[PDB]
């Protein structure tokens, strides 16, 4: 198991445009689209995104692309920021998937908010992270990825993705 195969577990795949759980426009592998309500606002930053008229649809290659681009900047956005970059580079391999997905999903500034978990993350205390993350909008939203990356960060093993 790596970050890939983990976050294409946790988003699934889709071509066509799709509504996420928030009911924002989205396509692929969790790309968010725009916050916008126009369906016409989402074809055009999809066009702009591939570089080519979609007509609202894409191919796995072209998802997979994306998805190469997203996983990329989330990494080098934890690591150029100052609340995070101390907190991945504290963590082992596995647990730094698990604050890698949280960042796909939520962003760096969304994240960066958990001030408190991540200070716990920071000093190795585990089940205290694990009951602190649960605390949040995020667990109860998305109670099942939520429950997942949170064993993730309280384990250090893939078990749930097992
Ligand atoms: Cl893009
Ligand atoms: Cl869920």
């Amino acid at each position: 198991m790596n970050i890939f195969e983990m976050l294409r577990i946790d988003e699934g795949l889709r071509l066509k445009i799709y509504k996420d759980t928030e009911g924002y426009y989205t396509i692929g592998i969790g790309h968010l689209l725009t916050k916008s309500p126009s369906l016409n606002a989402a074809k055009g930053e999809l066009d702009k995104a591939i570089g080519r008229n979609t007509n609202g649809v894409i191919t796995k290659d072209e998802a997979e692309k994306l998805f190469n681009q997203d996983v990329d900047a989330a990494v080098r956005g934890i690591l150029r920021n100052a609340k995070l970059k101390p907190v991945y580079d504290s963590l082992d391999a596995v647990r730094r998937a698990a604050l890698i997905n949280m960042v796909f999903q939520m962003g760096e500034t969304g994240v960066a908010g958990f001030t408190n978990s991540l200070r716990m993350l920071q000093q190795k205390r585990w089940d205290e992270a694990a009951v602190n993350l649960a605390k949040s909008r995020w667990y109860n939203q998305t109670p099942n990825r939520a429950k997942r990356v949170i064993t993730t960060f309280r384990t250090g093993t893939w078990d749930a993705y097992k």
